[PDB]
């Protein structure tokens, strides 16, 4: 059920691990329970590396939420959040969503959003053509 | 503290692990660091098994971000990214957000987004009633 | 490159574990594979402890997806979903995205969205000034 490879890779549910930690399971594979506000951290060793949460089917890329390598030039620039989609073979089809760290601007199909919501494409509303002035 | 049960469930910080990996902590329960792009890869062994990140409170479903089981019919159709909300007992309230993998279309309360942003219901904007022509 | 220490924290690839589980690897780092719909669960032990997925860079907060601190007072109130952003020194900068658990309302820069999409700020659309009635 659990093995440790010569290079240094820990496999749970498998004897041939592919990652540092490789867990095989049914249903809830891993459960991380905290006695306080917190959870799982995805960290990087350098600001030019991208911490990613990657959703795969049949080990083929499908979706991912990551912190991109936009450089931190000062004033909270760079390291923005992006939700990326991938084709049926695992090659990136582009950032579906991008949130800028410094401004919080939410871009749909937009790499550099200049508005609080910035949509590049078409917009559909089920109830009318105008926003409601909140 | 660390325990390896007979069925094959590794419990870190607990003796009765319910998942294949079951980690218990305070604050930072788990930390996954990368030296490139990666961190947490959620994979499934078949195209009709949905890889999910599940947020729970007192072991009751609150939220989830997953790749749904929409049929991959070709041309990057299917396997879309859904964010789901659950009621106070943990039962699903529906996909609050759905992004199409083929198109990148972003549906808010819209299971079949037809526009780059597609909202079903009301739209509220603090700064007026129209989109700014970008 | 796998140790257990006094406080019983398991570290993989490190010998100084700082969390209950601490993994560092080249690339993927941790892969959770499920044989059925399921994946990783982040849980808490009380309704006021908030499960979170925290993206850091050099162990400094950059982004967050977490169940927020709104009080569960009945009718699926409270414990909304939040995408938070942090400044260059890891301090909270603001909740970019907030989804109401009870209503599914999607607020951009709005902690209590009162519309299916509630935007506090400006809105830019590439194709025009108006929604397309769906």
């Amino acid at each position: 059920r659990m093995t440790i490879d010569d290079v240094g890779r820990v496999g749970v549910g498998t004897t041939a691990p592919t990652s540092a930690l490789h867990v095989i399971g049914t249903g809830e594979v891993a459960r991380f329970v905290t006695s306080a506000t917190g959870g799982v951290v995805i960290d990087s060793t350098a600001l030019n590396y991208n911490p990613s949460l990657i959703y795969r089917k049949t080990n083929i890329n499908r979706w991912s939420m990551m912190v991109n390598a936009a450089s931190e030039t000062g004033g909270n620039a760079g390291s923005n959040l992006s939700i990326l989609r991938y084709d049926d073979t695992g090659a990136t089809l582009g950032a579906a969503v991008t949130i800028d760290r410094a401004s919080g601007f939410f871009g749909i199909n937009t790499a550099a959003p200049a508005y609080n919501i910035h949509v590049t494409g078409t917009a559909g509303l089920s109830t009318g053509s105008a926003w409601t002035v909140a």
